[PDB]
Formats: C-alpha cells, sequence, structure tokens
C-alpha cells in the first residue's frame, strides 16, 4: 500500500535520493527544505519556524514523515552552531509537537556520531546498555542528534507517538555536491579531480555506504515500521577501511598518484573507529547493500567528473 | 581572602541573586547579568542567546570567574517554552564557551540533578560516567539542555583546555524565590498554602531539598578550590530525604493549617521517583556543610513569602 509521505530536508543529498526512491515505489511524497526550488511536490519550510512547520501539516495529510531537515556535519556544527541548534533541536521539537497532535509515524534521522569515540562495535544497544561515558558526543552536531533521539523517546513515552530512529553512518554517492563542510569522500573526490591537495588523517577507520543502498533501506522502513525502534543504516561490517585506503581508492578511480596528499597521524576530536553492527537493519529492513566502497567511489568519481565537467 | 572579578549570568534570578549577594559579601567584585533591565548597580542586561550582547559583557570587564546560571529553569517551563529553552540554555551556553575559549576565564556551569533522569540508586556524580546510559536518559527538554551543556563544557575543555567546574543543583528553595506555577514544588506548596488555595501532592516521590543560603555558600566556595574538569552535586544532606507528603506537611505546619486543601495523587508521570543524592564530592572539595534542614528551611521560606506577598 502506497503512503503519503513528507520528507523534510528533501532537497538535500539523502533527502533528494529518498524522495525519488519513495516516488519510484508509488508513494505520494512532499519534499520540504529551506530554499525555494523549481520542483513539483515541493514546499519551502524552515523547520525552525513553528508557523511554517504547522503550514506543512495544514496543507497536507501524511502517513509517514522522514525528518532529515538538519544542519549536517561536525565542522559545520562548530562553525554554524546557532543554525545547528535551532534547526536540529527546535525544528525536531516542532515536528514532535506536530506528531503529538496528528499521530503520523516518523522516521527520525540521527547520526552514528551519537556513539562518540566508542571503540567497540557500534551496535544500536551501545546507546542503551553501555556506560554513558562510552559515547559522550564529541561535537555539538553529535549532541543535537542524541538530544533528538531522547526527545523522540520522551515523546513516545508521554504521548504514544510512533517513531523509528535511524543512525546513518558515512553516506556518499552521485548527487552529493562538494563543499569543504561535506564528508571525507566528496572532499577527496573533488580535490583529486581538480588535482588539488588534500589531507588524509591516517589513524581512523570507517565504513562508507553508497546512497542508493542506504536509501533503499530507509525506504524499506515504511514497509516494516516498528514504533520505538532504532537502526544503524550503512554498508557492511566487513567493508571497514582506513582513511588512506579510501583516499587510494579515490586516486585510483581518478587515475593519479598520491603526490597531492598530505598525511597526518590522526584528526583530533574525531572518532577513531566507526565499525557498525547492521544486524538489526538486516533483520527488519531487508538491509542488503550491493555497492562496496571501491565500486561506489568509482561511480561517485564518475558522477563528479561529469557534473562539475573535469 | 582573595578578591575575584566574577560574572554571574542569570544574576537577577533566584540562586543568582543570592549568589551575587554572597560573593559580594565575601569581597568579590561581581557583575550581575540577566535578561531584563533593573535599577541595580553592577548589573548589565544581556540576552545570552545574542552573541553580540554576550560579547559586550566581556568588552566591558575582565573576569577571573564566570558563574553561568542564565537559563530557562524548570521541566514544565521547558515543555511550554521550549524555543526559549533551547536558545538560552544551549546556544547561550555555547556563546559563553566561545568567550571562554577566547578569554580563558574559569567557569562554573549550572547543570541540574535532572540529568540523572529516573535513576533509582545513589546519584553520585559518576553515575553520569560509569552507569549504563539508559539509567539516566533525561526525561524532558530542560534536563536534556543541562546534559547537553555538560557535554559542551567537556568538549571545550578537551579541545581548547578551557577550565570549568560543573554543578548539579538539586531542589533549592528559600527566601527571594518568587512564586509562579512554573517554580518547583516548595514555593508552589508555600504560596498555595499561604493563600489557603488547593494544590496537588504527588505521593510516590522522594526529594532532598536544599536551602538557598546553604547551597550558595557551597557555590561561592568553588572560587576558593576550583578544580578544572570537576562536577559536583550541590544540595542538602543525604539524610534529609523525605517523601512529598512530608514536605507538604512541613509547609502546612509552618503556615498553621491542616491538609484539607491538598489533593493527593499516587505519583506524577514522567517525574523522577527518587533523587537520592551523594554529596561526598562537595563535602570533600567545597567544604560543603549545609546548616538548614528542610523543617527549619521551610519555616524561613513560609515567613519570607508571608511578608513579601503581604499575606
Ligand atoms: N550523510 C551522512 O553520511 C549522514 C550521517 C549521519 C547523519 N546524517 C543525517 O542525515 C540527514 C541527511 O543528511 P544529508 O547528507 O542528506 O545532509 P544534507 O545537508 O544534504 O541534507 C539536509 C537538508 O536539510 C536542509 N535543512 C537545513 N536546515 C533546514 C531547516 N531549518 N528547514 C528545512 N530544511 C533545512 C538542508 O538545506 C539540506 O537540504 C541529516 O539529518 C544528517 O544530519 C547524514
Ligand atoms: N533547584 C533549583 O533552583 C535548580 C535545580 C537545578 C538546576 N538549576 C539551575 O540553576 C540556575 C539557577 O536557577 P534558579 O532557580 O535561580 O532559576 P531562575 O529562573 O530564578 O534563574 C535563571 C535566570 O536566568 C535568566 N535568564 C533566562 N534566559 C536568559 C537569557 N537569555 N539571557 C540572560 N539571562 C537569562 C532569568 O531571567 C533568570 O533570572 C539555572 O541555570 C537553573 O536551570 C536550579
Ligand atoms: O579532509 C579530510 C576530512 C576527513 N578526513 C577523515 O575522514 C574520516 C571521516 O570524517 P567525516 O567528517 O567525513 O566523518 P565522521 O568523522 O563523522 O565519520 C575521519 O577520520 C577524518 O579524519 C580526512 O582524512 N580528511
Ligand atoms: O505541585 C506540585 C509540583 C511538584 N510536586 C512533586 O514535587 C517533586 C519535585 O518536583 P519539582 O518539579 O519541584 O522538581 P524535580 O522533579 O526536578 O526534583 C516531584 O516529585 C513532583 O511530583 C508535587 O507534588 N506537586
Ligand atoms: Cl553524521
Ligand atoms: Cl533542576
Ligand atoms: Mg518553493
Ligand atoms: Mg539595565
Ligand atoms: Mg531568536
Amino acid at each position: 500500500e502506497t503512503q503519503r509521505i513528507l520528507v523534510t530536508g528533501g532537497a538535500g543529498f539523502i533527502g533528494t535520493n529518498l524522495v525519488n526512491e519513495l516516488r519510484n515505489r508509488g508513494h505520494e511524497v512532499l519534499a520540504v527544505d529551506l530554499m525555494h526550488t523549481e520542483r513539483e511536490d515541493y514546499m519551502r519550510a524552515d523547520v525552525r519556524e513553528y508557523r511554517q512547520v504547522e503550514r506543512i501539516f495544514e496543507e497536507d495529510k501524511f502517513d509517514y514523515v522522514y525528518h532529515l531537515a538538519a544542519e549536517y556535519g561536525r565542522w559545520n556544527g562548530e562553525d554554524y552552531y546557532e543554525n545547528l541548534w535551532k534547526t536540529n533541536v527546535i525544528g525536531t521539537k516542532h515536528m514532535l509537537r506536530m506528531q503529538e497532535k496528528l499521530g503520523f509515524r516518523m522516521i527520525f534521522f540521527s547520526s552514528a556520531e551519537v556513539y562518540g569515540d566508542y571503540s567497540g562495535l557500534m551496535s544500536e544497544d551501545v546507546m542503551v546498555k553501555n556506560p554513558i561515558s562510552d559515547t559522550y558526543q564529541m561535537n555539538d552536531y553529535a549532541i543535537t542528534k542524541w538530544a533528538g533521539e531522547l526527545m523522540c523517546m520522551n515523546s513516545a513515552e508521554m504521548f504514544g507517538t510512533e517513531t523509528v530512529r535511524v543512525r546513518p553512518v558515512n553516506c556518499y554517492g552521485p548527487h552529493e555536491k562538494y563543499s569543504p563542510y561535506k564528508g571525507f569522500i566528496p572532499i577527496f573526490i573533488y580535490h583529486a579531480l581538480h588535482r588539488k591537495p588534500y589531507t588524509v588523517y591516517k589513524g581512523h577507520k570507517r565504513i562508507i555506504d553508497y546512497v542508493e543502498d542506504s536509501v533503499r533501506t530507509f525506504a524499506n522502513i515504511v514497509d516494516n515500521f516498528i514504533p520505538g525502534e532504532v537502526y544503524n543504516v550503512g554498508g557492511r561490517t566487513e567493508w571497514e577501511h582506513d582513511i588512506k585506503e579510501y583516499s587510494d581508492m579515490v586516486l585510483e578511480a581518478v587515475g593519479i598518484d598520491d603526490s597531492i596528499v598530505t598525511y597526518r597521524e590522526s584528526e583530533p576530536f574525531t572518532t577513531k573507529v566507526k565499525t557498525m553492527d547492521f544486524s538489526k537493519a538486516i533483520r527488519d529492513l531487508k538491509h542488503d547493500p550491493q555497492v562496496p566502497p571501491e565500486e561506489g567511489i568509482r561511480r561517485t568519481v564518475e558522477w563528479m567528473k561529469w557534473y562539475y565537467r573535469i
């Protein structure tokens, strides 16, 4: 059965892909984001502004709301913290107030940054059973996402609202624009393509997830929505690589050596190891990513080369 | 006996007014900062949400110590006024952290014992370190703002070497706390009892209440033994724990009426059941030695409210 779905942050990277995927499945989808655009089934709403949020829900009825509207990224959160807190937290509270009033089901976008610098396997239950000091969030961005999770749980507890939280991991792929405030993959690709120098912080491990894969699993939440649940959504546990390995994949795909690269040991204040357990998404959400990092990076290099015309 | 130059944000508030007065009485030079204009000397209006206004405070004076109390106080207040809550408690605190990172004053950050959530065991400070995270999930936005603030203080300390002591005040009450329906239980009980107006007692809860003059003495002692990176519960004594009816009965006894005006309920939903505080750390570092137990403190507060509202 097809649903009426709101996607806030629907003009962003995951949001755009998710909107298209949901529409591809036959759902009716309103995309909402912070700017005006040309596109149909689109509405500008600053989620910081209660009146604008209420306006969304006055115009349309929704079965499901994917809430992605956010100031994304740890460095962004430090440099633009006012926008960060107002959007990520007050916006989420406005959305929860709407949810309490209207009873839609919500998919809340948190972040695997909620796990802080935890160096064990990032299973969802780390944010339940582990000593609280394991996951002290390392930047404001990460704290907003954890605050959002707490607010979702308090709302469910107080009003019986129905919410699934997701913790996206290190999503990358075609249609993600470059900026210096994006994740490492688009930074590496854009710099490599332009033969421009960039830094690799060696002492870190990540699992990158291809947008098409992650979006398929996000879209699957509608088909198996379990109120109160939380899911890591990302690649595969065994797709862990260190940062040099990812850089080398980018350089290989561009076809250049690492002469443009400055290597540093570690990025301060940055999660060392971010190795995720996806068994829960595998169980409930038919999580089955098809695009491993080598292949994904190639596709992303190809998209960036074409899109920025290198 | 060393004079400090001290800023107190939230300095026209309940704890803030008492703290400013106590610090001044000790010989410190204290600027009070708050959200409204007042008649007071050594006072400046600054909305801590507004970076420019925060920056103005630090253009005017250099401070050795900053007590950061400016906040939207209270769990119900946080739910009904959440925009102000998040902007002030969190963005305001981040502006203060940015100033601290630039200027290097020492800060006392005011958190809340609500950060312990509904934990049923002894609320030692390290419950926020060693206990499973689910033991202390914060139960309302206000509690989340305080926990977010503590995390931000720790991150600033890690990243910039800023020097901050966090305090978790508990259930502070006393003279100079005005009534509103958004205050804690003690001034609600007192004001309603004084007016012979009905009020509700949620029975299935225990609290340790702390008399403002005692708590401010300990908060003031921090500038005398400031250990960067520390966190302290500051409240009464573990032995002064009572259930809510017991506190209600103290209020009624002090007003001189019976409990005919009281509506009893078994428990308040989404409210911490038991808040058994461990004050060993404050006793150890801060000469914490509260002198006013609840019975006496309630009497003093009843008397103060009686005169101030001319009942
Ligand atoms: N990309 C990842 O790897 C990753 C990792 C962890 C968490 N997340 C979270 O997933 C979501 C999507 O990530 P993304 O990579 O697509 O980020 P993105 O920045 O591309 O998407 C976020 C969108 O939200 C919009 N937005 C910001 N403030 C808004 C406001 N006040 N009102 C309305 N819209 C507003 C932005 O304009 C943007 O289009 C975000 O919530 C992000 O924090 C992503
Ligand atoms: N039992 C307690 O009283 C208790 C318990 C736990 C935590 N706390 C915390 O201790 C502090 C003092 O509590 P209180 O009982 O005196 O509360 P209060 O409300 O009397 O004091 C807070 C003060 O902050 C001011 N303020 C609010 N927003 C501001 C802004 N944007 N800019 C500047 N000033 C602003 C208010 O005007 C007020 O005077 C608060 O941070 C509170 O959250 C108190
Ligand atoms: O220019 C850059 C940006 C990031 N990184 C590293 O890439 C990893 C992922 O960083 P990002 O901010 O993309 O994601 P997160 O840290 O949230 O997983 C971290 O180890 C960073 O140190 C890097 O080496 N160079
Ligand atoms: O009108 C009221 C307000 C509060 N309380 C109780 O008093 C205690 C203290 O609540 P408050 O909000 O003052 O503080 P906190 O919950 O943060 O300790 C709780 O058990 C409440 O249920 C009560 O019985 N009646
Ligand atoms: Cl993230
Ligand atoms: Cl409090
Ligand atoms: Mg438009
Ligand atoms: Mg003035
Ligand atoms: Mg504003």
